[PDB]
């Protein structure tokens, strides 16, 4: 697994999910890019490499990535309902938290 491949996974996830038109292409990308984040929890980002073990950091650092694979398991709900569109509403969520998490954290 590796950080920055992660990181333009989700990118790759969240371009097909704007740009989708089934349900199935939606939800598999948001799997993808849960994939992904899932290997960034345990990644080791340059930018949070050498935070103590027992800090408020190392915690939520992976929060970034928590956040998202939480609004990944409710946009996966609403995809198999068959709302493409609030699946890609949801992007514009996970979309926030990669630019608030980024703003300091990348
Ligand atoms: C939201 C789902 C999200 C996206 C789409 C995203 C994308 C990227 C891209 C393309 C990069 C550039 C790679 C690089 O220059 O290193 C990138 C880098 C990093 N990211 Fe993210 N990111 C998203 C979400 C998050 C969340 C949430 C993070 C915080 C827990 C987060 C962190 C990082 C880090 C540390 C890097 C830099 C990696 C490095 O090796 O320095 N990203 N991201």
């Amino acid at each position: 697994a590796d950080l920055e491949d992660n990181m333009e996974t989700l990118n790759d996830n969240l371009k097909v999910i704007e740009k989708a038109d089934n349900a199935a292409q939606v939800k598999d990308a948001l799997t993808k890019m849960r994939a992904a984040a899932l290997d960034a929890q345990k990644a080791t980002p340059p930018k949070l490499e050498d935070k103590s073990p027992d800090s408020p950091e190392m915690k939520d650092f992976r929060h970034g990535f928590d956040i998202l694979v939480g609004q990944i398991d409710d946009a996966l709900k609403l995809a198999n309902e068959g709302k493409v569109k609030e699946a890609q509403a949801a992007a514009e969520q996970l979309k926030t938290t990669c630019n608030a998490y980024h703003q300091k954290y990348r």
